[PDB]
């Protein structure tokens, strides 16, 4: 995460279709809930051209990145998932907080000045981060910049989740294996606004006005659960 942009290759139609579909909905593009979308672009690849999505790099100019990926939904497979992945998906969904909370730990990075950064594997989700309490603890740890808890940032994160909930309440799309990405630069001040919370990874988004998706995503359920964990954190951080 060095430069201004992420140029993400389109390996299927779904992500690019989604971004294109919502590119004029100000509820998607004006609310600050997804990365700024610049456009789909062809770039030379192979004998021809490969399509990419150009979007903002949410960590552009971050000095000490803090990154937390939280995968949202009550399942992480959809009607197109390959049978050869399904046993694993079913097991991970059930042994992580996915089926119980609709949200799971997906990985974290903290840069506390002794770099290299401290990396926290997404595989922790089925053991160390397999309960609501342990998930709460790990989010609190994300807010630990190495010297203190950044309690002043939490209202921003809850406010972002509220906007997400507001739009997803409308149930126009289903989204599987998408995440909410939490980031901040620990050298930020509140005024520098080097912190962010966005929905990402729309490679399995279904546009319900153009196609049927029978299975439920539990997306809204997950966002509410995550919001309530943050609100607990906001309380736990008061005694500090
Ligand atoms: N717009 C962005 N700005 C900054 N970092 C990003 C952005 N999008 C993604 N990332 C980083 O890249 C990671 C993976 O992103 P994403 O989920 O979109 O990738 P992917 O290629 O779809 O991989 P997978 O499906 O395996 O998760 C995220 O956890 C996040 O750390
Ligand atoms: O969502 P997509 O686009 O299919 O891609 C999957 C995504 O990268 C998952 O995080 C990964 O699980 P891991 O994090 O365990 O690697 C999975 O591997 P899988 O095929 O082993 O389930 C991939 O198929
Ligand atoms: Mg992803
Ligand atoms: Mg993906």
């Amino acid at each position: 995460p060095d430069g201004q942009y992420l140029l993400k290759p389109c390996l299927s139609h779904r992500e690019r279709d989604f971004y294109l579909h919502i590119k004029d909905d100000k509820e998607w593009t004006g609310t600050g809930i997804i990365p700024k979308f610049y456009g789909v672009e062809l770039h030379e690849f192979g004998f021809g051209e490969l399509e990419f999505i150009r979007m903002e790099n949410l960590m552009y100019k971050y000095k000490r990145p803090f990154v937390l990926d939280l995968k949202i939904g009550t399942q992480t497979w959809d009607p197109e998932t390959a049978s050869s992945k399904m046993k694993k998906r079913l097991v991970v969904d059930s042994t992580s907080t996915t089926t119980s909370l609709g949200v799971r730990f997906s990985g974290m990075e903290r840069n506390i000045g002794e770099e290299k950064p401290i990396l926290y594997s997404r595989y922790l989700c089925t053991h160390e981060v397999n309960t609501r309490d342990s998930l709460k603890e790990y989010i609190k740890l994300f807010f630990n910049d190495g010297k203190k808890y950044r309690k002043e940032l939490v209202p921003y994160f809850i406010s972002q989740l509220d906007k997400m909930i507001e739009v997803m309440k409308k149930r126009e799309y289903k989204m599987f294996s998408s995440s909410v990405l939490f980031v901040y630069d620990s050298t930020t001040t509140l005024e520098d606004k080097k912190y962010n919370c966005k929905m990402i990874d729309f490679a399995h988004n279904w546009i319900l006005s153009e196609e049927e998706c029978t299975v439920e995503d539990g997306f809204l359920f997950g966002l509410n659960n995550l919001k309530s964990i943050l609100e607990d954190i906001e309380n736990e951080f008061k005694s500090l």
